[PDB]
């Protein structure tokens, strides 16, 4: 996999992917 | 919290939803 | 496409996927 | 609201938030 950025110009919305970013980077810390 | 749904028409999209569950609803079982 | 449901159990993670599906949803009703 | 950045390591879970990021940026330009 490589770095990818997903700039999202507002506040809230960006919000929203940062919690399925927790969860997501979760499962990669699981152990 | 309750029991909410989640009904979406399609397929690829309701996978998409199904990943940020998958991982979401890990944080749950993480232990 | 059929039709799926994401049961999600919480309240807040469901309003999460329910802003996501605004937007898609919106798409499909784009004209 | 501001300019924010969500750096995801991987491939596929990057374009997962990009197809929910093509659906909200598509309510900001419906009209």
């Amino acid at each position: 996999g490589e770095y990818f950025t997903l700039q999202i110009r507002g506040r809230e919305r960006f919000e929203m992917f940062r919690e399925l970013n927790e969860a997501l980077e979760l499962k990669d810390a699981q152990a």
